[PDB]
RNA sequence: GAGAAUGUCGGGGAGCCGAGGUUGUGAAUUGCUUUCAAAAAUUUUGAAAAGCAAUUCACAAUAAGGAUUAUUCCGUUGUGAAAACAUUCAAGGCGGGGCAACUCGCCUU
């Protein structure tokens, strides 16, 4: 409600709103809601729903539970307890992985381990690249 | 070297508005010049018009131009022969916000 209306009318027709909706009396909700200042204009590296796979896996203790992590995250996390062959997962994964033998090792991981059980990329590794031709140069260019 | 997180200093792009200035129209006042145009002694005064103005106000336009009736625009940018582009660009659904137009999120191809 406070990030998305940013008009003042719409603002407070919206708090009004929200007060009756909620059984909250409207009468200081509107007094202390409405000196917020707007939330600075910035946004993260990532998107939601991205953040939203990611989180699950590198909670712990009581706010972490094993239904929240996805069917791929899940599936990825009972090949690597087991051990087995999969092409989507590397040598280096296993290297890492050594510790985590059981699921319930899947707790407080950091993000560079959340990031590739979600997604399966160590980090951003580039794509190094080769151009063969002058084609592949001047399509560079008209995609400028 | 890469990723993410937190602060500092810059640059670029887009957008919503404001006040002048200028050119022209009209008007109020006051001037310079010329001609008509009378009076008077080549010269001085008086009526009219034109040219150029000055102070103030209202208005028209503000890149020449072309759309459109949406409370919308395109016209000083880049590419390059196509006088063709780029700078808006799918479908749904599940939602939050208002008097609603409209605005803002989540989910699946």
């Amino acid at each position: 409600i406070i990030y998305s209306v940013n008009d003042k009318v719409e603002y407070e027709k919206a708090l009004k709103s929200f007060a009756r909706k909620h059984h909250l009396d409207e009468s200081s909700f509107f007094e202390a809601f409405r000196k917020f200042p707007p939330f600075k204009s910035e946004y993260g590296s990532f998107s939601e729903k991205a953040i939203k796979k990611l989180l699950p896996l590198m909670r712990l203790g009581k706010y972490w539970n094993y239904a929240e992590i996805d069917k791929y995250s899940r599936e990825r996390i009972q090949k690597i307890i087991t051990g087995e062959y999969d092409e989507n997962i590397k040598d280096k994964v296993r290297e890492k992985s050594v510790h985590l033998t059981i699921e319930n090792d899947f707790q407080g991981l950091q993000l560079w381990l959340a990031q590739y059980i979600v997604y399966g990329r160590h980090s951003e590794a580039s794509m190094i690249g080769k151009w063969n031709s002058a084609n592949d140069l001047e399509v560079f260019l008209k995609d400028f």
